[PDB]
């Protein structure tokens, strides 16, 4: 399974999948300061699924780790912003993140096949 470009469709499908879980609503614009007026005092670097869609979307990822390090950045600033463990969206995030690493793993394992593949010779 030795193509290079896959992982961008599959990265799609898993997008679309976070989309209809309700554990990502909170996740899923920009957070709004009107509401939480502390944010950026705490988050250097805000992050959304829309963000992630949109820069897939304009090919400006070139591999599925970078589209993985800005999904696992949600989580972090999630879990940086919580003031309790046992916040109710600090709570989805952490649901959130596992269902993403569960299907990330192999878009990730793949893609990294496919380019040692390409350069076995
Ligand atoms: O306002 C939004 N998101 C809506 C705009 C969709 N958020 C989600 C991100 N936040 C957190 O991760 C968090 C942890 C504990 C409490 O909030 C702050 C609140």
């Amino acid at each position: 399974s030795y193509d290079i470009q896959a992982w961008k469709k599959q990265c799609e499908e898993l997008l679309n999948l976070i989309f209809q879980c309700e554990d990502s609503e909170p996740f899923r614009q920009p957070v709004d300061l009107l509401e939480y007026p502390d944010y950026r005092d705490i988050i250097d670097t805000p992050m959304d699924f829309a963000t992630v869609r949109e820069t897939l979307e304009a090919g400006n990822y070139e591999s599925p780790m970078e589209l993985c390090k800005d999904v696992r950045l949600i989580f972090s600033n999630s879990k940086a912003y919580t003031p309790s463990k046992r916040s109710r969206i600090y709570s989805m995030s952490l649901r959130l993140s596992a269902f993403f690493e569960e299907h990330i793993s192999s878009v990730l394992s793949d893609y990294k096949s496919a380019l040692r593949f390409h350069k076995r010779n």
